[PDB]
């Protein structure tokens, strides 16, 4: 129901390269201001998603938060490698039955090539927009 | 509507307490697997929420500057200016701020945190309504 026209772009999301260690991610996740994003290859192929928890939760020591390990960890380590993807328009049921738990959802081809995402706040101002 | 009944209640929803440094509100953060949580003080009073955002940004030097955590507190990072829901007769108006706003804190007229509201509850009538036809 157009949330197809309205798919955010892959090239306006922000992303970690695969590869990267986690102190580079966790500045991208900072700097982004985004607390859920995806991670991808040089060919922008999709492998997962990265947040500040779950790299905090892999640092995490006996005694204290173990930063320095930052630097010794990459991004592929830590990453979510389950999640829900779209791989095409014409299910878009799918799409809002998943966006009930999902804050948002990769969308890909069928080499799981990276298209870009769609969010729930794409759907809420259509909610919106048919009350007021 | 029903959007008053499908509140979380305030005992479901993990929070930081005022006072604490940005080491514990990690921690907090990290271990309840939610990005945004309120901080409350000692009587429930709803004072600001935080993410690990936040606080990160707030030590990011010239490289992040993570020795700094046991030192800064919570409300020294804070987000201060955020919607609250005071009542329900203006429902329409909760629809329009979880536009850009994933949850909103509804508090008592002194400000004691009731519980929240989420995208989610939303979200489900939408799936409802789409599954009835
Ligand atoms: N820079 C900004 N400008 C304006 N509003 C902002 C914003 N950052 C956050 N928000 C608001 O906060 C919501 C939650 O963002 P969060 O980063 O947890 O979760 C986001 C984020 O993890 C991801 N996302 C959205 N846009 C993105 C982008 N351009 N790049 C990467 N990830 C994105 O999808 C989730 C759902 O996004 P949605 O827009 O539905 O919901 C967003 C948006 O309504
Ligand atoms: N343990 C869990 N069980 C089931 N689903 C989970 C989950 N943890 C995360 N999710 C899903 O991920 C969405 C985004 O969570 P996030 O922590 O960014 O964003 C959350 C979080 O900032 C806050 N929030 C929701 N419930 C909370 C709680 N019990 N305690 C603290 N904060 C909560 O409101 C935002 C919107 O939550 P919403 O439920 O609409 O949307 C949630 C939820 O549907």
């Amino acid at each position: 129901n157009e949330l197809a026209d309205s798919m955010i772009s892959a090239e306006k999301v922000a992303h970690v390269q695969l590869g990267n260690n986690l102190e580079h991610a966790l500045l991208v996740l900072t700097k982004c201001g985004y607390s859920v994003i995806p991670v991808l290859d040089f060919e922008f192929k999709l492998h997962g998603l990265i947040s500040a928890a779950m790299i905090t939760d892999a640092i995490l020591g006996l005694e204290r938060i173990e930063f320095e390990r930052l630097e010794d960890l990459k991004v592929e380590d830590v990453m979510q490698t389950d999640f829900p993807v779209i791989k095409d328009f014409n299910n878009n049921e799918r799409i809002v039955h998943l966006l009930v738990d999902h804050p948002f959802v990769c969308v890909v081809d069928s080499d799981h090539h990276f298209e870009g995402i769609v969010t729930r706040r794409v759907v809420l101002k259509q909610v919106n927009r048919y009350i007021h």
